[PDB]
C-alpha cells in the first residue's frame, strides 16, 4: 500500500526532472567554468542554453543579466514541478485552485531544495550541466543581486551534507509541495491528510535506504522549517527588486507568485 505510493511518486520523479542528484554530483566531482566576464560572454557565446539568450529581455547590464538567467531556470524548475506534482494522484484529485496555491507556495521550497544537486562550496552547475558559475564571481555583483543569492549556497551545502539520494528527495519534494499550511486553501483536512502520508513514507523510507543515519527524518522536518524562512527572506529581496530596480523586468509567472 505504502510501498507502491513511494514507488509512485519516485517514478513521477525520474519521468519529470532531466537532471537526477546523482548525475549533478558526479560531474561536480568538465564544464566550462564562469569565473568572470570574460567567461560569461563565452559561456553566453559557447555554451547551449535552455533558453536561447535572443529570447531574454534587451540587455541592461552584467548583474540583471545573471538575473535573467536565474529567472530562466527557475521558471523553467516550476514547469517541471507542476508536472510531477500532476502525475502524483493524490495531487491531481484536488480542485485545480488547490493546486495553485500549493505550487504558488511551494515551488520556490522545493527548487532551493532539490537544486541544492547542483551546488558545492565553489559555485553550481548551469546550462544543463555544461557550465559551473563560480560563488565569488556571483558575490562580485552588485546590490541587491549579490544578496539574493548567497543564502541559497549557505542552505544548499548544509543541506547536502545530510546524503540525500534521488529517491528520498522525490517523496521530500512531494512534502514540501503537499502542504496543509499554505494561505487560501480550500479542502485544508484532505491537504493535511495527503501529507501526513507522504511524510510516513519518507520515515518508513528512510530508515530503510539509511538504516544507519541518525536522527535523519527529524533533520530533514527542520530543513522544512528552514526553507520556510528562506523563501520569506527571498521574497521579501523580490519585493525590494521589483521596487528600486525598476528597468529589470520580472518573467509573468513570478510576478503572479510574487503579486501578493
Ligand atoms: O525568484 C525567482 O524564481 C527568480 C529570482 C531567482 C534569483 C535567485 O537565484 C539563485 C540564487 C542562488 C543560486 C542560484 C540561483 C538561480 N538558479 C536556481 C538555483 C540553483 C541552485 C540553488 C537554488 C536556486 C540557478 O540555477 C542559476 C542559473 C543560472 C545562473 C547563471 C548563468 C550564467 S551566470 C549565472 C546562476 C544560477
Amino acid at each position: 500500500d505504502l510501498k507502491a505510493f513511494s514507488k509512485h511518486i519516485y517514478n513521477a520523479y525520474l519521468k519529470n526532472f532531466n537532471m537526477t542528484k546523482k548525475k549533478a554530483r558526479s560531474i561536480l566531482t568538465a564544464p566550462f567554468v564562469i569565473h568572470d566576464i570574460e567567461t560569461l560572454w563565452q559561456a553566453e557565446k559557447g555554451l547551449v542554453w535552455k533558453q536561447l539568450v535572443n529570447g531574454l529581455p534587451p540587455y541592461k547590464e552584467i548583474s540583471v543579466h545573471v538575473f535573467y538567467r536565474c529567472q530562466c531556470t527557475t521558471v523553467e524548475t516550476v514547469r517541471e514541478l507542476t508536472e510531477f506534482a500532476k502525475s502524483i494522484p493524490s495531487f491531481s484529485s484536488l480542485f485545480l485552485n488547490d493546486q495553485v496555491t500549493l505550487l504558488k507556495y511551494g515551488v520556490h521550497e522545493a527548487i532551493f531544495a532539490m537544486l541544492a544537486s547542483i551546488v558545492n562550496k565553489d559555485g553550481l552547475l548551469v546550462a544543463n550541466g555544461s557550465g559551473f558559475v563560480t560563488r565569488e564571481f556571483l558575490r562580485s555583483l552588485r546590490k541587491p543581486f549579490s544578496d539574493i543569492i548567497e543564502p541559497k549556497f549557505e542552505f544548499a551545502v548544509k543541506f547536502n551534507a545530510l546524503e540525500l539520494d534521488d529517491s528520498d528527495l522525490a517523496l521530500f519534494i512531494a512534502a514540501i509541495i503537499l502542504c496543509g499550511d499554505r494561505p487560501g486553501l480550500m479542502n485544508v483536512p484532505r491537504v493535511e491528510a495527503i501529507q501526513d502520508t507522504i511524510l510516513r513514507a519518507l520515515e518508513f523510507h528512510l530508515q530503510a535506504n539509511h538504516p544507519d543515519a541518525q536522527y535523519l527524518f527529524p533533520k530533514l522536518l527542520q530543513k522544512m522549517a528552514d526553507l520556510r524562512q528562506l523563501v520569506t527572506e527571498h521574497a521579501q529581496m523580490m519585493q525590494r527588486i521589483k521596487k528600486t530596480e525598476t528597468e529589470t523586468s520580472l518573467h509573468p509567472l513570478l510576478q503572479e507568485i510574487y503579486k501578493d
